[PDB]
């Protein structure tokens, strides 16, 4: 069944792709790989294809290959980038050393948006209103997105918007330190290690994205990590005995103890002229304790969203195993099961 597939030698390294990509202009590099826009003719999308670098280099690598291909083909949903097309040039397992992943071109992104007008509410209704459908979806699959920042949502022209990326296995910690808004939208908990997390991790990034969408300005711009806490905890109040307890390492709760006890602020006072049901919802995503923090499932029924909100149309996810993500393999079994995996992928009738 295989198409025919041609070669160019692109960035700084040979792409070999099939025909029915056209017109491959190179977008981005990094860690990762390289990505280029083409003209899938087959289909009349405008794609990215990335052709990953390294991708069995390390059991580490090898691995978070598996997962990111897994995780791709997995999701399907409106608010949430799903994968074309997976290939790769080899015939057969013995020859198999890369891998392409193509997906829908996206051009703007939420920062894009919030940088060339001030969002009506009902923008911002619509906005927050899909990334909490694609994150009632992606919950609903046991998936943690871990990432979600204003750079990874896709927007287009008719403000229909596409969560991205998903937080692999990556963020090294130069590049969480300082004034960087890799960190901004982080939740505390991970920001400082507190103890096991989970899916509200992401909530807390919707609260972050939401006021950001309101005010035009970075909620927590934090300067390193605590300045970033002091900000949190000025804005939420510190930490109850309650919230304390579930603080895993002494050292965290010590610190934590150090600080001058401060009560939560009035968010109508901080938020003016917001929506009175905007800073409704802000007060029960920005909650410190995560335990307590509302879910995407709850969001999605909140009277902020009156306009947009459809229960039958909310759809949740098909079931994800996630077993492998405990199992030690070697770099030839993950490579294997990553070639499975590949030579399996069916397109979306889409
Ligand atoms: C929403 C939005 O996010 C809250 C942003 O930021 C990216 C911009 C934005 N611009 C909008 N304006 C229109 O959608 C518009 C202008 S004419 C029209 C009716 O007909 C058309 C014309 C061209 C098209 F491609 C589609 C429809 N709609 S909404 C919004």
């Amino acid at each position: 069944e295989r198409p025919t597939f041609y070669r160019q030698e692109l960035n700084k390294t040979i792409w070999e792709v099939p025909e029915r990509y056209q017109n491959l202009s190179p977008v981005g590099s990094g860690a990762y790989g390289s990505v280029c826009a083409a003209f899938d003719t087959k289909t009349g999308l405008r794609v990215a294809v990335k052709k990953l670098s390294r991708p069995f280099q390390s059991i580490i690598h090898a691995k978070r290959t598996y997962r990111e291909l897994r995780l791709l083909k997995h999701m399907k949903h409106e608010n949430v980038i799903g994968l074309l097309d997976v290939f790769t040039p080899a015939r057969s397992l013995e020859e198999f050393n890369d891998v392409y992943l193509v997906t829908h071109l996206m051009g703007a992104d939420l920062n894009n948006i919030v940088k060339c007008q001030k969002l009506t509410d009902d923008h911002v209704q619509f906005l927050i209103y899909q990334i909490l459908r694609g994150l009632k979806y992606i919950h609903s699959a046991d998936i943690i997105h871990r990432d979600l920042k204003p750079s990874n949502l896709a927007v287009n022209e008719d403000c229909e918007l596409k969560i991205l990326d998903f937080g692999l296995a990556r963020h090294t910690d130069d590049e969480m330190t300082g004034y960087v808004a890799t960190r901004w939208y982080r939740a505390p908990e991970i920001m400082l290690n507190w103890m096991h997390y989970n899916q509200t991790v992401d909530i807390w990034s919707v609260g972050c994205i939401m006021a950001e969408l309101l005010t035009g300005r970075t909620l927590f711009p934090g300067t390193d990590h605590i300045d970033q806490l002091k900000l949190i905890l000025r804005l939420v109040g510190t930490p109850g005995a309650e919230l304390l307890k579930k603080i895993s390492s002494e050292s965290a709760r010590n610190y934590i103890q150090s600080l001058t006890q401060m009560p939560k602020m009035n968010f109508a006072n901080v938020f003016i002229g917001a929506n009175p049901l905007a800073v409704d919802l802000l007060e029960k995503m920005l909650v410190l304790d995560s335990d307590k923090r509302i879910t995407a499932a709850q969001a999605l029924a909140h009277a902020y969203f009156a306009q947009y909100h459809d229960p039958d149309d909310e759809p949740v996810a098909d079931p994800y195993d996630q077993s492998f993500e405990s199992r030690d393999l070697l770099i030839d079994e993950w490579k294997s099961l990553t070639y499975d995996e590949v030579i399996s992928f069916v397109p979306p009738p889409l």
